[PDB]
């Protein structure tokens, strides 16, 4: 079926145990690093959310390991604050970063250069929609992190899993316009499972897109579970998948034909 | 031998027909639109130099030929010029704006918002190199691209091709950060073939990268035409196609192995 096919694709599976994860991903990021030497950062957005809270502690994890183990002292997290102008859940970042700890805190205010891109779009005709500017604003953060990241010999961490790929809700190259994906075949409420394990405070994960999608999240992380759902919610997330099939993959060339099906 | 690895993977020949090439990329774009129809804009950044024109060329008479096919007159091509500041070579892009006859043309200065992210930069403590800059600026015309694209109903253009995807000489999500390539596959003197049969005017594919590259790009066709050549030349191609790997792929997982080899 689609849905044996999609869960392929993802790698997700029913049930994980959640500190064999934690050390699958930390022995990741670790490997990475070792095999590319020239490497000496992780930069990652903190949002103050779920999913950048666990990458996070993460990384710092991965960093803390290397430098006990190496003895090399120029490897470092970098945690990077991209609020447009004021965030509204400033405090839950806070939280975030005291439960983190990473080695660094970068704080880039993007609203004056989202500002400059609209002006400069508006004087030529064009004027945006909020659902645009909002992408706009994903790929500002993105324009951020790799300037960081090519100023300080580091590589750009992203946030995507399972269940934010299956329906393609993130902004192409946007959030999605990253170098390594350490969360990738998880589903949400696996992830938070991961937070539980690492003793996360409650308030950092514990409910916060299921408007635009038409499916709650536990409608997702059921279905890629393997579950059994009802017909109207299973074809409502193969369209999504469908759909947004060239989020997942290099652009397309004469030589693709997945988009003729 | 990895010479012929890499050229069977760009999907490169020693020799084309030009006016067959032509058609397989002008198809292709329209077999492309007839099946998403909602697409009403093809979207691309014009520079005035010989990729972006040629590509430029290809796109209009795509819609060209679907306007008069189907009768929908919604459908154009949209160029985008993107200059810093005053470009140098801005008459080039008036003769090649002439060559090309797109429907639209919209100018967008991308100064202000480069500079205001430096800014933003700057403050935290974050400096750019000329280099890291340039890369700044070709994401913040992918942004601007992206934002006319989604305004428009349209998909973003690129003008990558076997002689810079072979070494990875692109801004990964940047000018690498596109929906549609239709010059993939094809090498360096393997474009200007296709402009010298559509009578573009010599000067703007006459002569222009080599300088960071170690190789001309005589020497990047002749490998990916599968010629001999010095094997000091070859190491050094194969060098640069290894280490830029992950600009041709998604985001690395903990399902990937190819950075393992
Ligand atoms: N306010 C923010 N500050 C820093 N990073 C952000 C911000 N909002 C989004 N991000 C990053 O974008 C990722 C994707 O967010 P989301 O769009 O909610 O899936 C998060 O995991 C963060 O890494
Ligand atoms: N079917 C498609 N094929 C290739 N690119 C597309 C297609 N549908 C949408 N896009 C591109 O993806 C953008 C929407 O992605 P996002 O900005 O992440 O919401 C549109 O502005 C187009 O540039
Ligand atoms: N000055 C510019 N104006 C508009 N598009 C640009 C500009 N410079 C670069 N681009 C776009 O970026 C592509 C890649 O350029 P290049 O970095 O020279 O390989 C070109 O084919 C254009 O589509
Ligand atoms: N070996 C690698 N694996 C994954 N990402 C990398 C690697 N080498 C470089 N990068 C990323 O790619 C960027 C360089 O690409 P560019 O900006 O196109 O010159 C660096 O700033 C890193 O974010
Ligand atoms: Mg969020
Ligand atoms: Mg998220
Ligand atoms: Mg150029
Ligand atoms: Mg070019």
């Amino acid at each position: 079926t689609l849905q044996q096919q999609i869960i392929k694709a993802l790698g997700a599976k029913p049930q994980i145990n959640a500190e064999e994860e934690i050390r699958r991903s930390v022995d990741f990021l670790k490997s990475y690093l070792q095999t590319y030497p020239f490497i000496k950062s992780l930069v990652l957005g903190i949002s103050g959310g779920q999913d950048s809270t666990l990458a996070g502690k993460l990384c710092q994890m991965a960093i803390n390991e290397l430098r006990l183990e190496t003895g090399n002292e120029s490897l470092q997290f970098i945690a990077v604050r991209l609020p447009y102008g004021v965030q509204a859940d400033e405090q839950d970042c806070q939280d975030a970063i005291a439960f983190i700890q990473p080695d660094r805190v970068l704080t880039v205010n993007i609203k004056g250069a989202v500002l400059a891109s609209e002006q400069a779009l508006r004087e030529a005709g064009i004027e945006l929609s909020d659902f645009v500017r909002g992408n706009e604003k994903a790929r500002e953060r993105m324009k951020a992190q790799y300037s960081i990241a090519g100023m300080t010999s580091g590589v750009v961490v992203g946030t995507d899993h399972a269940a934010e790929a299956i329906t393609g809700f993130f902004t192409k190259y946007g959030d999605g316009g990253t170098d390594i994906n350490p969360l990738y075949r998880l589903n949400k409420r696996q992830g938070k499972q991961l937070l539980a394990a690492l003793a996360c405070p409650e308030h950092l994960y514990k409910k916060a897109d299921e408007v635009a999608l038409g499916v709650t999240y536990d409608n997702i992380d059921d279905y890629l579970e393997g579950k059994n759902v009802p017909q109207q919610v299973a074809r409502t997330i193969e369209n999504w998948y469908l759909k947004t099939e060239h989020k997942r993959r290099p652009p397309i060339t004469v030589f693709d034909d997945f988009w003729k099906k």
